[PDB]
């Protein structure tokens, strides 16, 4: 997991800062809040999360958990 | 409401009785379980629930609510 050693940013100025997903160690499966969160404007359908690593890197998989505690939240796609 | 008049079925032999179902007030939000529960077996794929009502009536509309505690457990399609 190359992760851990990158940064995280997003396009959105009114974002709040996410570099607590990149934690190797996954937060607590019955948390009352989820680790971060996004608003969504009425008029926007996408938003964007880029990842920057020190050094290239053969990359194979992607893995997202999103917040069990509520998956209404989860994204559509 | 006509569907607390009416009785409710299934074609599951094994499947827990869903009277229940058809209760006029609707149970709390925050619930810990679920007021009806199926259980799949492997090689099944879909599950019927059949009301039947005492006298014809004409149908506008139909209101399903799923388990909001757990939204991994509501129906695919």
């Amino acid at each position: 997991n190359f992760a851990p050693l990158g940064t995280i940013t997003s396009s959105s100025p009114t974002a709040q800062p996410a570099e607590v997903l990149l934690q190797a160690t996954p937060p607590h499966r019955r948390a009352r809040s989820a680790a971060w969160s996004y608003i969504f404007l009425p008029e926007e359908a996408w938003c964007d999360l880029t990842i920057h690593l020190p050094a290239a890197v053969l990359l194979k998989e992607i893995h997202i958990q999103p917040h069990l505690a509520s998956l209404a939240t989860c994204p559509s796609s």
